[PDB]
């Protein structure tokens, strides 16, 4: 229920991971960012960005035109986790970098569930800072039989704060 996990996608694959995340987590509500709302989203104190990576490396459409109607005020009183998508081997200098664009304006509140580099393979990716992952990091065209165990294991390390 409380924690809001607001997805945006095209094929499909964002919004399968929000929904394996919510039942992994439990008291969650999966909401599309394309029909979201600036009140509906504030409603919320903890929340869980999962966003697919466009071409460029730019946020899907959705998620695009979603953040465009956000400030840096409005993240700065929750708890935010990150969880991106990216296809690492055709777009290997643009590894999952929607994130990033959120991370921009969701640095402004308490971001949680950096993750490790270690198990990809990728040349450049805006969404590492410090050696490390913003958030969580998921592909489902060239690494799908190692999401549910990161989910898991990321659901596990950030579990504690969330509350
Ligand atoms: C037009 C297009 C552009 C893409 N650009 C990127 C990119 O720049 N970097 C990346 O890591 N993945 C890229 N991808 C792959 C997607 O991030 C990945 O397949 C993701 O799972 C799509 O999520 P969705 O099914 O929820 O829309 C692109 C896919 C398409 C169709």
């Amino acid at each position: 229920g409380k924690i809001g996990i607001f997805f945006g996608t095209d094929s499909g694959n964002a919004e399968a991971i929000a929904e394996k995340i919510s039942k992994a987590i439990g008291n969650a509500e999966v909401v599309d960012v394309a029909k979201a709302s600036k009140e509906q989203f504030n409603g919320f104190t903890k929340v869980i960005l999962v966003a697919p990576t466009a071409g460029a490396g730019d946020l899907q459409t959705d998620w695009e035109d979603f953040l465009g109607t956000l400030e840096a005020s409005d993240f700065a009183n929750k708890t935010i986790g990150l969880v991106g998508l990216g296809d690492q081997d055709t777009y290997s200098e643009t590894f999952a970098e929607g994130i990033f664009h959120i991370y921009e304006k969701a640095k402004a509140g308490k971001v949680v569930g950096q993750t490790s580099t270690d198990g990809y393979h990728f040349a450049a990716s805006k969404a590492v800072e410090g050696g490390k992952f913003v958030g969580l990091v998921i592909d489902e065209d060239n690494q799908d039989d190692l999401t549910d165990e990161r989910i898991a294991k990321w659901v596990e390390q950030v579990r504690g704060s969330f509350a």
